[PDB]
């Protein structure tokens, strides 16, 4: 249904909320929830872990399966599963996790995903323990996806840093 409340409007298209999405996604019913994943879709934690634990299990199942069949995705990259009793679809995406070693120029690669969906609720990619600067996610994604984007952020601290950077 994508009935999304409580967002602060930064651009035509893109939306920020303090909020869990795990939260988010039962709450809205959003035709698609992106997963901050990674390249082998190992849920073992983070954003991933808390969305795979909100379908009982049931996206790591599908996950390994589509794995198997398929190979691993490349950083940037991204796939298209089912959102269980999330969402109507799950659109896996890869960003770079430069803790690891990876290119933060695989970020803009990563936003694109979100241009092939009118409309997405979504983490701000490669945050949190991928190591990313917060501020610079939030701008890659306002200069790159131009569909609709209502982002989930689960940190007030971070939420209210990220909204006084954009309005400066
Ligand atoms: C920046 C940070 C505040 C943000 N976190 C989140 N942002 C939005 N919704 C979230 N739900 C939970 C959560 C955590 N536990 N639970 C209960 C549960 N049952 O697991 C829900 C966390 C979360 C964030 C954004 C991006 C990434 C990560 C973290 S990560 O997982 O460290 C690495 C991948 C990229």
């Amino acid at each position: 249904v994508n009935s999304f409340s409580g967002y602060l409007k930064l651009t035509d298209n893109v939306y920020i909320k303090n909020a869990d999405i795990v939260e988010e996604a039962k709450k809205v019913k959003p035709t698609v929830v992106v997963n901050a994943a990674n390249v082998y879709l190992k849920h073992g934690g983070g954003v991933a872990g808390a969305l795979n634990k909100a379908t009982n299990n049931a996206m790591q199942v599908e996950s390994d399966d589509y794995i198997a069949t398929n190979g691993p995705l490349k950083v940037g990259g991204s796939c298209v599963l089912s959102g269980h009793n999330l969402a109507k679809h799950c659109l896996h995406v890869v960003g770079p996790n430069v803790n690891k070693g990876e290119d933060i120029q695989l970020l803009k690669s990563a936003y694109e995903n979100f241009n092939q969906h009118e409309v997405l609720l979504a983490p701000l990619l490669s945050a949190g323990i991928f190591g990313a600067d917060p501020i610079h996610s939030l701008r890659v994604c306002v200069d790159t996806v131009r569909t609709n984007v209502y982002l989930a952020v689960f940190d007030k601290n971070l939420y209210d840093k990220l909204v006084s950077s954009f309005l400066e």
